[PDB]
């Protein structure tokens, strides 16, 4: 009933959108180049969320050909109307705006319904048995009516608002309250200028008048300059079960030199919204890591195990691949291990490697996995990658050398630099566990064999940040295998993956 910590969904979880279905809440984030796409969460209190799935789970729903951290799936919106859930988003590397739908969030969602109106950040609003679509073609928020089952546009597109004048007017959502249509948007860009603004009109098609108190949420001003949270925006308003009001939004946690490696994460703010008043977010349009505020009655949910095993023969919804995966290269062994089949595709090829990953969700964490490389030719490797983009990743691996010898290697890829930090000979026998630790300043790398941990050294976090590397994503920690020999049939078994955040 009182108190929570932000972010409510840590790590790479941007552009949150939320809907209420009775006493259940469902939330979606953008996923860019990763498959499956559009993680789907469930909560009873808005504070604790369980990843129950992903909306885009089949290749036919999600073409990721040549997708990267600056493309693929952009902001999604989720809405619930008359027993049907709708997830509407843009595939920027593919065919653009579309939705998928289902009567059961945990099931396989529909095939894509492709939509006519352009721009990005498509969103839906329902009234009087009609479905209204907004999006932002040419930097104008445009409104139309659609049949959401067929994708047919039923009225012409009308321009309605283009914000208060801030850059990149986007993330439009319509709500109706107290006889007003409210249009909530983001301005200022998704970096340090991010801000939430709002306007209203008696008519859905305008004219919209901006809140004299805009912006309603931002850390861009003097009031936010000292905050460890920055870039607050891309919000979605939602009603509490007790009649209170809330917004979910994106933001990020800054690091020395103005860097962020954990991506844009999902945050929660209380909203005062009296009858016939404009909404006010958390008194002064800011948020904090510790939120000492009343809440809906709190119910804890299932989270990431500290030791994930592969005995059930299914990866959880949290695991993600690069672009569309070669599904045959991920298999489960008789004795319940994850088996990755090698291909020659490296982590710098801008194509899908045999690679499967979990989002890093804490500044301070330790991740590890045992690695059993088998049937390997010389230079074949398997291990863990701290991965931001195809040109920006740190690789820790067991490599097959000549004469049945092996070694542990540590390779940093940063644009034109491919830097071998360490190459250390392994003992002929002994199961190797690879270990990656971090704090806000460094990644630390090591390996454990025969009960002894060896330090391989450290590398700066900043070179993998969004500010350095570009794109719209966060660091993921990936298990991978790459072959680099004649006709290799190499594979590697991973018995578990350990992750613990401080
Ligand atoms: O986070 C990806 C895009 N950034 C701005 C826009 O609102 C989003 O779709």
């Amino acid at each position: 009933h009182q108190g929570y910590s932000n972010p409510v969904i840590p790590g790479f979880h941007p552009d949150p959108s939320v809907c209420k279905a009775g006493d259940d809440y469902y939330l979606v984030n953008s996923s860019f180049q990763y498959f499956p796409g559009v993680p789907l969460f469930h909560s009873k209190d808005l504070v604790h969320w369980e990843q129950i799935g992903n909306c885009l789970t089949r290749p036919s729903q999600l073409d990721l050909t040549n997708a990267n951290s600056g493309s693929g799936i952009f902001a999604p919106t989720i809405r619930y109307n008359d027993g049907v859930f709708y997830m509407i988003t843009t595939n920027v590397s593919g065919k653009g705006n579309f939705l998928v739908h289902t009567t059961d969030p945990r099931s396989e969602w529909s095939e894509p319904v492709w939509l006519e109106q352009g721009g990005i950040d498509p969103s839906l609003y329902f009234e009087d048995g009609k479905c209204f679509m907004v999006s932002n073609p040419d930097g104008y928020i445009n409104l139309c009516e659609i049949d959401p089952m067929t994708g047919k546009q039923l009225s012409s597109s009308k321009r309605i608002w283009n914000g208060t004048g801030g850059r990149y007017a986007e993330g439009p959502h319509i709500y109706k309250k107290d006889g007003w249509y409210y249009l909530l948007i983001s301005e200022g860009g998704t970096e340090l200028g991010h801000k939430v603004t709002i306007a209203r009109s008696r008519y859905i098609d305008g004219p919209y008048q901006g809140n004299p108190a805009n912006p309603i949420l931002t850390h861009a001003n003097e009031s936010g300059q000292s905050s460890p949270i920055q870039g607050t925006g891309h919000a979605d308003l939602v009603e509490g079960t007790d009649g209170s009001w809330w917004m979910v939004c994106l933001a990020y946690r800054i690091m020395p030199g103005t860097h962020h490696t954990l991506g844009r994460e999902t945050y929660l703010a209380p909203v005062r919204w009296d009858k016939d008043a404009w909404p006010v977010v958390n008194s002064n349009g800011t948020i904090s890591l510790k939120m000492d505020v009343p809440t809906l009655p709190q119910q804890e949910m299932k989270g990431r195990p500290e030791r994930i095993d592969f005995k059930e023969g299914k990866l959880s919804p949290e695991w993600i691949h690069l672009q569309n995966p070669e599904a045959k290269n991920y298999i489960f062994t008789k004795d319940g291990k994850l088996r990755l089949i090698a291909t020659p595709v490296t982590l710098s090829d801008w194509k899908s490697p045999t690679f499967v990953a979990l989002r890093q969700e804490h500044f301070d964490m330790e991740a590890s996995a045992p690695v059993v490389l088998q049937k390997a030719g010389v230079n074949d490797e398997a291990g863990i990658s701290v991965f931001m983009e195809f040109h920006s990743h740190y690789d820790l691996f067991v490599r097959q050398d000549k004469d049945r010898k092996r070694s542990v290697g540590l390779r940093y890829k940063l644009g034109e630099i491919t830097h071998y930090a360490k190459e250390v000979s392994l003992p002929t026998d002994g199961e190797v566990e690879l270990v990656v630790k971090s704090d806000i300043n460094y990644y630390y790398f090591g390996y454990k064999v025969n009960g002894i941990y060896h330090d391989l050294g450290k590398m700066n976090t900043r070179y993998l940040s969004t500010e350095t590397a570009g794109g719209f994503t966060g660091v993921v920690l990936g298990l991978y295998i790459t072959s680099a020999s004649k006709d290799s049939k190499a594979y590697a078994d991973f018995e578990y993956f350990k992750y613990k955040g401080k």
